[PDB]
């Protein structure tokens, strides 16, 4: 930590405070993470070959004294923040849909080799000036487990939750970034969280009151999931043209797929790229105040 000089505590992100720091011999300005067991050296520095540009770059692991430094490419603004600046008017749809497909060439690329996310929201998608969207904390949750709650015992957020992990599936798959980023694509088009849960409960029976209650009729096994039970209330399912209004069908038809219950049919993210709502996909800017 020697080499670097802390300007600015930007936020506490799930591990721990994140920071914009100064590297003291080159000047690059980076964003560092505050967060070891051998286990979760060896794969968070796996995580340092896995580069793309839709991925933020994990530049350095610094392990000093028990403490970890993760230390990352700087972006210049989250998609939260984006989108809290972008309320009243809404992020414009060839935006919308660019930002989809970069995070969808992303996730494609992380899943082919096998790295989950697993706790995608707006805070760990990061955009710059060019108009490139990237996913911050690319594998960080299988190698450390992320909390219920953060260093600050900020709440952990569920909004993104797919309903395979809040049922007590123990080996979900690629697919529950799938459904996080579905859950983004939609609060984007309408300005407001999808399935805002607050407890995990609630966060599942939000989405059993939008999608219907799953049965084993459009989820396969969803009965005899660990914390499946028979008493859920049985909710039926929403039109999604009521559910994201602004979108043209082709999005609403993307939507659906990504928000499939059963994860082996969810749509994947090299599927996903391939869908006709990317057929008139463009690289437009935002309009960013840093
Ligand atoms: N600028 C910037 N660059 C990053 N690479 C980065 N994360 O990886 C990052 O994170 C900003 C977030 C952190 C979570 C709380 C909301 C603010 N910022």
């Amino acid at each position: 930590m020697e080499n670097f000089q802390k300007v600015e505590k930007i936020g506490e992100g799930t591990y721990g405070v994140v920071y914009k720091a100064r590297n003291k011999l080159t000047g690059e300005v980076v964003a560092l993470k505050k967060i070891v067991p051998s286990t979760a050296i060896r794969e968070i520095s796996l995580l340092k070959e896995l580069n793309h540009p839709n991925i933020v770059k994990l530049l350095d692991v610094i392990h000093t004294e028990n403490k970890l430094y993760l230390v990352f490419e700087f972006l210049h603004q989250d998609l939260k923040k984006f989108m809290d600046a972008s309320a009243l008017t809404g992020i414009p749809l060839p935006l919308i849909k660019s930002y989809l497909f970069q995070l969808l060439q992303g996730l494609a690329f992380c899943h082919s080799h096998r790295v989950l996310h697993r706790d995608l929201k707006p805070q760990n998608l990061l955009i710059n000036t060019e108009g490139a969207i990237k996913l911050a904390d690319f594998g960080l949750a299988r190698a450390f487990g992320v909390p219920v709650r953060t260093y600050t015992h900020e709440v952990v957020t569920l909004w993104y939750r797919a309903p395979e992990i809040l049922l007590g599936c123990k080996y979900y798959s690629t697919a529950v970034d799938i459904w996080s980023l579905g859950c983004i694509f939609a609060e984007m088009v309408t300005r407001r969280a999808l399935f805002p849960g607050d407890s995990e409960i609630d966060q599942l029976f939000r989405i059993f009151r939008t999608l219907g209650t799953p049965d084993e009729v459009v989820w396969p096994g969803v009965t005899s999931m660990p914390d499946y039970k028979p008493s859920f209330p049985k909710w039926a399912r929403q039109d999604f043209s009521k559910v994201v209004p602004p979108l043209d069908e082709d999005g609403r038809s993307l939507l659906s797929q990504m928000l499939h219950y059963d994860p082996n049919k969810r749509i994947s993210a090299k599927a996903a790229l391939a869908h006709p709502f990317f057929q008139d996909v463009t690289k437009p800017v935002p309009h960013l105040r840093l």
